[PDB]
């Protein structure tokens, strides 16, 4: 079908983790692409594209309409998780293309609303460790992770569950550590390089800034060794 869309790798790898038949909220949906993909293929039952300001809201609305999916995809202008209600019967939430602190904040601000959500697929752009820390502290459990190239992007798949993570697992990812893929090694090899430039750029007097860097460097050296 000519209106079928092909997702970016990043968004495709998120879509691959959305359960069949899901009723999905995509928070700050990227032009509603991901909900359109999932609905046009019949892989989900229903979706909401949640947008925070008028431009993106209008974009998603137009796209859903053009793709002939207005009956199956709601587009809403609402702050974070306010984009859904009990009556919507959402079981899955995706949040992509934002920093890990921001994702954790959106989740924390509306934590009560997650009570009936079964699965989250989260694609942080950075500060992944801060998102992992928030998940661990709030009775969420990571059940799968992926790292992909396109930049490298991490995807975390989450369900309710009590999880304890080590500092290493928080920083590197319990599943990313275990899978230990080439992409993973390349990401951390690159961080090592940057941190090594950073540490040599800072004066010896700045003991605290240097210590922070030394701590990161050693962690990485351990993982890579
Ligand atoms: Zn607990």
């Amino acid at each position: 079908n000519a209106m079928d869309l092909q997702l970016s790798k990043r968004l495709q790898k998120v879509a691959n983790y959305v359960p069949k038949g899901a009723r999905l909220l995509d928070v700050g949906s990227d032009h509603a692409y991901l909900p359109i993909f999932l609905l046009q293929m019949g892989y989900c039952d229903f979706a909401i594209a949640g947008e925070v300001v008028n431009g993106p809201y209008q974009s998603a609305l137009k796209n859903v309409s053009e793709h002939g999916l207005t009956s199956k995809i709601d587009v809403r202008l609402a702050n974070g998780l306010s984009a859904f209600e009990e009556a919507d019967n959402i079981d899955t939430i995706t949040i992509c293309g934002m920093g890990g602190r921001l994702i954790a904040d959106i989740l924390n601000n509306d934590i009560d609303k997650l009570q009936h959500v079964k699965t989250l697929v989260l694609q942080p752009n950075n500060r992944e460790d801060d998102l992992r820390k928030w998940l661990a502290a709030n009775d969420f459990e990571i059940v799968a992770e992926d790292i992909l190239t396109e930049k490298r992007y991490e995807i975390l798949v989450v369900k309710h569950g009590h999880m304890n993570l080590t500092a290493k697992e928080l920083r590197f990812g319990p599943f990313l550590l275990s899978n230990n893929t080439t992409v993973f090694k390349e990401k951390w090899q690159n961080e090592l390089n940057k941190l090594t430039f950073a540490l040599n750029s800072i004066p010896n007097s700045k003991m605290e800034e240097r210590a922070i860097l030394e701590d990161k460097i050693q962690d990485i050296k351990e993982v890579l060794d």
